């Protein structure tokens, strides 16, 4: 072991992963070894690799230099192969020797997303922190361009860095969506929880289905609130009876594969040969919608499993995106799933010209195109009907008697402007043999805001101490027309901002806190070539980048909505509640391995139900809302 | 001069199009000369030159490595300049130097362009044949996969050579349209015959009119017929107010610009900014379809000029293309070439994504997408309308009195199969300096038949020796439901496969000719090495060259239709019409240099009139025909 170690091998089975591999050890080892030959390293007898065998033999297994989409039942259940056999190794002996036979004889999609999963779930992954897919498989997340630009270096053995590109649309909002740290996090969110875990891979992914609704109400959010700041109006909810009124172009390639894709505006949908129907949905919308509706969930049996409760919406998040926690898949289906496809041969339903997948049949590249938000506006308000449907909360509800928020003060300025980053083009072009490398570069424009701090001064007139949950939301004011909205109309457009534990003593307080300590983000990742200097430097010499083993938030870059130059003002929303309820039981922020949410408040607290009368948040003394003000330099 | 000079100058030129030239000569040329200082050189005392110069010079000319279609009315009038420097050098010392001193700063589509038509117009350049576009700029003819399979092989030094590919559609008929001779042959025929010429060039370009009428009408005819050969059904005709039903996505990829753009299918028309309006074609159309129904088309002052006459016909096509012929362009504008942008950008009108242009609005790569020959089915019958007018012919009209067929008769077998060919992807990859040179090589699948000779016994039953035009088409017979249709219906579905003038002798003979002698014919042209190779042993050994110096036919693999494994039946038309009133006054075939189109008959002679009772083609001596029957191996 080590991890100076398993990191290295990581390193090394994913470097150049276009091409077999050029490390020595990885190839006696893709010769040599034989997965059936010691059923003891394996906690399963190696029932999953006399699985995977048989396919890799019967050579039924996806052929390499191909496509790959997360969405091809087919395609999924060969990659999910390989992390079931990396899943049960004893020791690292087993892993590498696996993550090595495979690597070169599975394709490269299944595999790189076998390795991650595997190495993200799996119990033998701890010390590791994974390359950033933005530079390991470059195709995914650079310009079609850069992309050219870089196959040219290469061919001339000149090296260099290329700037990417992105008054016409709205690809004014772009910045957001094109982002290698969102797709990054779009993507690892779901590896982190995916759709496709049984419990039988080990532990229970605990609350996923509030995450998914979650997780997605914030990019949705997120996304409303950059359209805000462009001029821009709230995004239309998809419709399957009406056109795709804002279609766009990716200009995006393929590795293996070719370029993505592209829709025309104003569009029917059509009905996709082999995922499924237009009314196909519009039935399992229906049934979705009739859940909610009733009260209660209905199983395979006839057995009504009520849904008016707490457990409630995630119960929900397991019927609409519809992982394997679902009652009743077979009535159900998978509204979220589907619509994904759905969304991307529509550009080739009955497939006549043979167009690889879209840009929304992938995680690390559906943010990309328009509808992406459109579709999840519509399952966004599925979500808020039931959210919807609970009584408001009383006085005695959101009070925290004894603590009283006195004042909020931001320690600093709230400004945002727009950085540059790179990340290396190299995995992308293909390198032979005793033809050396060339170093190409890809230059990306992205977001930033300024470190700032807050000063939360408040009371503890309780006897003593007291655990607190410190909750912050940024809601907007105004609505993009001039028209003030009611917290109500805005209280589930806000954007959560932190969320922490802090205990309070017994009298006047003044908590200060950091942009950089917030709960939902995540720093920009260690290049590649830095986590190879680093795993090599470890193993001759003599690697705790705990820091980067876990990471489900947001960049950090993208903390506070982008703004205008002129400014704005948000509204700032401090509700402090208490942790001693909160916390009434229990990384928990990035339950990857069946750590139990920390939190129980259901998600949004509490700004997750209907506030008719704002006459209310206003008299509990543990809220507190202050305006800000949000200003883009230019 | 020379030519194995002349020759050898142009293959330096077009080498490596896409990067700054390798030979010494061209540069010191390409640095040192100033196009403005021995204004003598050029016939103009060189307007011409003073005239890009200044554009190049107030830098307002298109850059270097990005795209250019000839249909952008800018980058068309920057390459036209070109023309028109390299058209009044006096001699080879002007020409070399300009087309290097601008080869070098000018964008190379302009440039490529620029060369060709000023190598076959200009005075100068008799000697020269040019090498193929398809091996100069392989990325108009090639496909998107082949491409990268050849930026591939240079990337890591490793030659090779790749198969091109083409159940589910109508690229079916796909062999036809995505043939590099055909593409070669379409561009050619209009840099042969330019809708730009303008009688200052030089010469007058004759019938360009009914050249065009028939050019499109031929492609039109030969494509309905592949089509017959698959179970399809003849080409629907385009309108403005109807879907585009069938859309295609082209695989293809611009060298310098992007991937070009995709059509989906059952959509509709879109008002593309920049180029004009749907309605604008609209009206465009109905004053074309009113000259034709008047009788007379009218010009700018309102003067009718009748065109119910011979000249009828070109009059007409002069103002449907819209070359600088047309009598009143303010007004019956230019319906096929806008047409022609319309349908390109159909992927993008208000152009919100930059998509590059389309296959459409480029001659070497329209026959691609299937519209092509949707919007030509169009542009055909607004000709027929015309054409149908006539009165039909009688007898004592197509009688040549004395001469008659005997019979006809094919000496072979009617077989045609698929051949493979290769041209080479070198221009396609860039080589920088120190890095060399490795052999590329692309490998299509093209259609091909066997030589054949026809046995046309005939006796002149005139006194002494009449000169005679040996006319003879191939018409169809069966509907493809079976229906056998009447040389009325099939007479304007027949395409031309020879026309040849030959000295009867009286009584009893019996013509014989072949499959190679055929006039509507050309051979696949010699490589662009080969050409290299026999320019470059003429310097060093102090070139004829001569059979592919102008060029306008169409590929002799061409020649007969596809057809079916179990063979069809077609229908061969010999008509012998009387010499000396055809050629009643005069290459002769590529009248590139204003040399008088030597047949006087209108096109398609006698079969482009109505033919009401067959009764009357049935009754001349001098017109006979006789069914053939082809056949194809798989
Ligand atoms: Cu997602
Ligand atoms: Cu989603
Ligand atoms: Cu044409
Ligand atoms: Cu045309």
């Amino acid at each position: 072991t080590g991890n100076a170690q398993k990191q290295q091998d990581i390193n090394h089975l994913l470097d150049k992963i276009y091409e077999p591999t050029k490390y020595p050890d990885l190839k006696d080892i893709a010769e040599n070894f034989n997965p059936l030959g010691d059923t003891s390293i394996y906690n399963d007898h190696g029932a999953a690799v006399e699985t995977l065998m048989k396919e890799l033999n019967d050579h039924r297994l996806l052929e390499q230099r191909h496509w790959y989409s997360l969405f091809n039942t087919r395609q999924r259940k060969e990659a999910l192969m390989l992390f079931a056999v990396l899943n049960q190794c004893k020791e690292w002996y087993c892993f590498r020797s696996n993550a090595a036979y495979f690597r070169e004889r599975m394709n490269e999609g299944e595999f790189v997303y076998a390795l991650y999963v595997s190495v993200i779930h799996s119990k033998l992954g701890d010390g590791i922190v994974l390359p950033p897919l933005y530079q390991i498989t470059p195709h995914m997340f650079t310009n079609s361009e850069v992309i050219d630009k870089a196959y040219s270096a290469k061919m001339t053995q000149k090296p260099g860095t290329f700037n990417v590109s992105f008054k016409n649309r709205e690809q004014r909002v772009a910045y957001f969506g094109e982002d290698i740290g969102m797709n990054i996090h779009h993507v690892t969110w779901h590896m982190d929880f995916p759709f496709w875990w049984e419990d039988s891979y080990g532990y229970h992914l605990d609350r996923k289905g509030e995450l998914f609704f979650w997780v997605h109400h914030q990019l949705t959010a997120r996304f409303d609130f950059e359209r805000l700041s462009n001029w821009l109006d709230p995004v239309d909810e998809l419709h399957w009876d009406r056109i795709i009124r804002e279609g766009f172009a990716p200009l995006t390639s393929y590795k293996y594969g070719g370029e993505f894709p592209v829709r025309p505006d104003n569009i029917h949908f059509e009905d996709v040969d082999g995922v499924a129907h237009v009314h196909d949905l519009e039935i399992t919308e229906s049934r979705i919608h009739e859940a909610i509706d009733h009260g209660y969930i209905t199983d395979s049996d006839g057995h009504t499993i009520d849904i008016r409760q707490p457990k409630g919406i995630e119960l929900l998040g397991d019927i609409i995106e519809s992982s394997k926690y679902s009652s009743n898949v077979q009535y159900y289906g998978s509204l979220h799933n589907t619509a994904h496809v759905m969304l991307g041969r529509q550009g080739d339903p009955h497939g006549k010209f043979n167009l690889p997948p879209g840009v929304m049949e992938h995680f690390e590249t559906a943010t990309r195109d328009p509808s992406f938000f459109r579709l999840h506006k519509y399952m966004d308000n599925i979500f808020k009907k039931h959210t919807d449907s609970f009584p408001p909360y009383t006085h005695d509800n959101l009070e925290f008697s004894g603590m009283v928020v006195n004042g909020v003060a931001i320690d600093g300025e709230l400004i945002t402007f727009f950085d540059e980053f790179q990340y290396s083009l190299i995995n992308a072009v293909d390198s032979g043999e005793n033809i050396e490398d060339v170093e190409i570069n890809a230059r990306v424009h992205r977001l930033n805001h300024n470190e700032f701090t807050y000063k939360i001064t408040m009371s503890n007139n309780n006897d003593g101490e007291r655990l607190a949950t410190f909750r912050i939301f940024l809601c907007p004011i105004e609505d993009n027309n001039g028209i003030t909205l009611t917290l109500d109309e805005a209280r589930w457009f806000c954007i959560e901002l932190d969320k922490f534990f802090q205990k309070v003593p017994s009298g006047p307080e003044t908590i200060e806190r950091s942009s950089k300590d917030s709960s939902v983000t995540v720093p920009d990742m260690p290049s590649f070539q830095s986590l190879k200097e680093q795993a090599d430097n470890a193993v001759n010499g003599g690697l705790d980048l705990s820091a980067y083993e876990r990471s489900c938030g947001i960049p950090d870059r993208m903390l506070l909505p982008k703004s205008k130059p002129e400014g704005m003002e948000f509204n700032l929303y401090v509700a402090v509640t208490d942790g001693d309820k909160d916390t009434e039981g229990h990384h928990a922020q990035c339950g990857v391995h069946g750590e139990a949410y920390p939190d129980n408040r259901p998600l949004g607290y509490p700004l997750e139900r209907r506030i008719p009368d704002e006459r209310v948040i206003d008299g509990v003394s543990n809220i507190k809302h202050v305006v800000v003000k949000i200003v883009h330099h230019l």
